[PDB]
C-alpha cells in the first residue's frame, strides 16, 4: 500500500505502518514531503493521499483529477497550532497577544500561493479572533518570514535569527530537541485535521489499512504525537 | 488616475469611498474588481494599489507581481466576520455551525482547492475545528456539496444549496439575497481588508491610501460590516 502526503503526520504514520506490517505482513510505504518531491511518483502508484489540513488535502487531491474523488476525503484526527520559541522561551512569550505586544521576530506557515501547505490562513484566523485591528497589525509587523511549515524537515526557517514560529503541536512532539512549545490562548487557537483519501477502485488491502487508522493501536500512536478526537 | 485592483467583496465599500474621494479632491480613482484572472494582465500594466479580502489571499496575489510590489508592505485596515447565508426566511431554522453539522443540509464553502487565490481558504475548517470534536467536523464536511471560491462580485448553486459560508460584507452588499445567520462566537473567524501600494507609488496614490483610514472612510466601511474594534 503506497501513501503520499506532507511531512509532519508522516512520523505517526511510519510508526503505524511498521506496526501494521508486523501484524499483517502487508507492506505499507509512507512517502512524504513537499508535494513537488513526490507528485510524479504518486501519479503512478498512489493508493492513499494523506493530509495535514483540509484545505491543503483538497488542493492536493484536486491535482490528480480522475485518480481521486475529492469528496471522499476523510478527517480522522485534529491537533492545535502552537507557538514554538527558542529553547527555554527566553523572551517569556505567553501567547499570541504577547507576540503582538513584544519586539519579536515571528515566522508563519504561509506558502504565498506558490504551494499547497497545511498552514494557510492559520495565523490570521487566530490573531483575528482578538477583534482588534491594532493587535492584528502589530502581530503582522513582527512577522519576518512567510514560509511553509518545516514538516518533515528538522530545521526551522531562520532557526538562528527568529524568535518564534507558528506551527503544529505534532511537529514539536516529533522534534522534542528543537524549540520550546508555548500553548496559544484557547479563545484564539485553531485546530486542523489529519485526513486520508483512497484512490478510486482502491484494493482491499488499501481499504483495510485505512480502517486500521481508526483502530485502538493507531489511535494510541496518533495520540502520542498530539493528535486528538475529542 | 489612481488604479486599484482586487477581489469582489470589498469593492462595494471601495466604490463608495472612491466616489466620495473624487468628489472632494478631483482625483480620479478607479476600482477594478473580480477574480484575479479577469484583471491580472491589466494590473501588471497600471496597478497603483492592490486591495485584498484576507491576508493569505492578498499575500498570494501580491506575490504574482514580482518587482512592482514589495509584499512586506501589505497593510491590514479592517476586519469582518464569517457568516452563514441561508435561503430567504431560513426555512430549515439553521442556528449556527453545529446546527449545520447535525441537520440534513447542503452547504457551500469558500475554498479555491489550490486553483485560485481566494479569501475563504481555511475558514470553514478553522471554525468547525474549534468544536474539538472529530465527529462534528466529519458531519459538517459530509454536508458540503461544493468547495468553490466565495461569489464575491458575482451564488454558486443558488437554487440548490441550503447554506453558504461567506462574509458579512457580502450580505450587507446584497441585502435582498438570502438570510444571514450569525456564527457561534466561540467558533467564528474574522479576516481582514488590506491594501498595498506599488513600489514608487505616486503622491496621489499615497494620499488615497491615507484616506482609507479617514473618519469618512471608516463610516463607509462600517456600513458594509468592516470593523476596527
Amino acid at each position: 500500500v503506497n501513501l503520499y502526503g506532507p511531512g509532519g503526520p508522516h512520523t505517526a504514520l511510519k510508526d503505524i505502518a511498521n506496526k501494521y506490517s508486523e501484524k499483517t505482513g502487508v507492506k505499507v510505504n509512507v512517502n512524504f514531503g513537499p508535494q513537488a518531491t513526490w507528485f510524479e511518483k504518486a501519479k503512478k502508484d498512489a493508493d492513499i493521499l494523506f493530509g495535514a489540513s483540509d484545505q491543503s488535502a483538497l488542493a492536493i487531491a484536486s491535482d490528480f483529477g480522475k485518480d481521486f474523488n475529492v469528496s471522499k476525503i476523510k478527517p480522522l484526527y485534529f491537533r492545535e497550532a502552537i507557538i514554538l520559541t527558542q529553547k527555554g522561551n527566553p523572551l517569556k512569550i505567553k501567547g499570541l497577544k504577547d507576540l503582538a505586544n513584544k519586539k519579536v521576530r515571528i515566522v508563519v506557515p504561509e506558502g504565498a500561493g506558490k504551494s499547497n501547505t497545511s498552514g494557510t490562513g492559520v495565523w490570521e484566523d487566530m490573531i483575528g479572533r482578538t477583534q482588534d485591528i491594532k493587535t492584528i497589525q502589530n502581530f503582522r509587523n513582527n512577522i519576518v518570514a512567510f514560509v511553509p511549515n518545516s514538516g518533515s524537515a528538522r530545521k526551522l526557517f531562520a532557526q538562528d535569527q527568529a524568535d518564534a514560529w507558528i506551527t503544529w503541536i505534532d511537529w514539536s512532539k516529533s522534534n522534542p530537541d528543537i524549540g520550546t512549545a508555548v500553548a496559544i490562548e484557547k479563545d484564539l487557537v485553531v485546530y486542523r485535521t489529519f485526513n486520508v483519501i483512497a484512490k478510486e477502485g482502491a484494493s482491499k488491502e488499501t481499504q483495510d489499512f485505512i480502517a486500521y487508522l481508526s483502530s485502538k493501536e493507531a489511535k494510541e500512536i496518533f495520540k502520542k504525537y498530539g493528535w486528538r478526537e475529542h
